[PDB]
């Protein structure tokens, strides 16, 4: 997988189960094109996202639906998502990791970048 | 003032200097339109973004120009900004310090919301 | 003040109010000596913990009553507290910063160091 | 492995390697006696720490040497060392991941506490 997402609950101590992942690719035209989407299994990863094919050269956007994920939990949080934005894959192909560490009020967002 | 955005770089342990700050209010059709922007002075706050008066229920977003800053550094970081999505002001007036830790390939924000 | 700390809690959005803050000075055989405390405000800061002058150049440890603040507010908590250990003062009087953000499985701390 | 450190580098977006990790558990008398100890490998943890029957019911304190980690990449950095001290197993084995994400001036640390 060159493109992972990590998801982390730090009100639990948990990894956050449930959460709805989208990818987006800029377009030629600059629009956000859809790429993938997946929801986190109880590892707080979504399955599979893509492949180190598909996922060619270009900006992507990585949203995380952490509205949903709190209320479903009966909080009421601060922030509508959180979202990561960056270039990949422009000097070869790199493994990514987004983690991102979820709390009512605060998010921390980190890229891990490897070789494949 | 009731929104309050505060900028620090965690590589130099400042307040991060001249970072351009966007505010964008969603509109009756769902369009970002410009709300406010300003360019964090020495202490990593831009100046007085708006009043009570101005600031209205609706939907924020507060866009960080965190690529350029680092840019700026000799630093060539991971994200391409960083933005902060959230409904504001809804049960009447709140202060809003949006505050945002950056790092090359990190960043945190978090919200303190007070009453006037 | 030359030695600020700022609490803030993660889960409501708001600063940390009456959290024990403990400061040690490193003294010459290596034990902590007390050298100030204080119970965070509604503001998140305890009371002028220090002078300019008795700040002298040292090794200093922070520590903040993370279990202590959670367990009062019924919720159980992973750390025992938060500490942060650094040299202060030793190319010259600086002005220290160093903030806490909290949640119940998870902390940031930062530090800013500024001139007076 | 009943216990597992993850050290990550804000600055380069990369696990920490060559970290040293040292886990203390409290004793009888209030003293922490080591426990375990190792150096993050590539992958930014610590060989195997302990099993699930030598990871007792306790308080125990895991000190990552930060301090000498950004010394040798030539950084001067603010704190000493980071330190996580908190209670373990005392409703059963847990499995504990200590994920702590470093930068010169600041650094996060969260827990994952999940069942074996
Ligand atoms: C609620 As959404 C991040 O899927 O537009
Ligand atoms: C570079 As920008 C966050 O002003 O679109
Ligand atoms: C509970 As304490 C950080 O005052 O030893
Ligand atoms: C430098 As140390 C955290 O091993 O006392
Ligand atoms: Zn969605
Ligand atoms: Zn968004
Ligand atoms: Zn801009
Ligand atoms: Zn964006
Ligand atoms: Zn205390
Ligand atoms: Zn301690
Ligand atoms: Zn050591
Ligand atoms: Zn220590």
């Amino acid at each position: 997988c060159p493109l992972m997402v990590k998801v982390l609950d730090a009100v639990r101590g948990s990894p956050a189960i449930n959460v709805a992942v989208h990818v987006f690719r800029k377009a030629a035209d600059d629009t956000w094109e859809p790429f993938a989407s997946g929801k986190t299994s109880e590892s707080g990863e979504p399955h599979g996202l893509t492949t180190e094919e598909e996922f060619v050269e270009g900006i992507y956007k990585v949203e995380i639906d952490t509205k949903s994920y709190w209320k479903a939990l009966g909080i009421s949080p601060f922030h509508e998502h959180a979202e990561v934005v960056f270039t990949a894959n422009d000097s070869g192909p790199r493994r990514y990791t987004i983690a991102a560490l979820l709390s009512p009020y605060s998010y921390s967002t980190t890229a891990v970048v490897t070789n494949p």
